[PDB]
């Protein structure tokens, strides 16, 4: 195994998650107290220090640890839920578990315990009926920051074609 987060994976995940729902809601903002994703997980890169290896943890732990809650809970769908695009759900998740596996190596360190707190805090939220909905929404939405953000500035850290 190469060990090694394809770019062209990164960027099409990105692009069917946000594709398949909306802007996060005004009335899911009180759950930002809960679910506040550590933004200095990322490193700052600097000349010769692109500091890749934990720009690609960053990447690799939220997908693998997002895996986990996608597995263990169950999306609402109805009135109160979230109205998301299943199909392309299902292949954010095909694209999700492909990175997941093939960064294995990166999952091989243990990190901080800045990232699984927060997903603690998200499986709280998720884990109760009032405010599931709230907190898938969330959830998506510091996804989606994640994968845009280490696209936008550590791009280097992926292999492309
Ligand atoms: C989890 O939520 C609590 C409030 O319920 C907050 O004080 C704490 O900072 C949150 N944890 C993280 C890692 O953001």
């Amino acid at each position: 195994p190469t060990c090694q987060l394809e770019g062209d994976l990164v960027q099409s995940a990105h692009h069917l998650l946000r594709d398949l729902g909306a802007d996060f809601p005004e009335h899911c903002l009180p759950y930002n107290a809960q679910i506040s994703f550590p933004s200095s997980a990322f490193p700052a890169a600097t000349a010769n220090h692109p500091q890749c290896h934990k720009s690609l943890w960053v990447v690799h732990e939220s997908l693998r640890e997002a895996g986990l809650v996608f597995q263990d809970n169950d999306i609402p769908v109805g009135e109160g839920g979230v109205t998301w695009n299943d199909q392309k759900l299902e292949d954010f998740q095909n694209l999700q578990y492909r990175l997941v596996e093939e960064g294995s190596c990166l999952s091989s360190v243990n990190g901080s315990g800045v990232l699984s707190s927060y997903f603690s805090n998200v499986t709280a939220v998720l884990q109760e009926q009032d405010s599931a909905a709230c907190g898938w929404m969330a959830l998506r939405r510091d996804l989606l920051w994640v994968l845009k953000s280490a696209l936008q500035k550590h791009r280097t850290c992926f292999t492309w074609r």
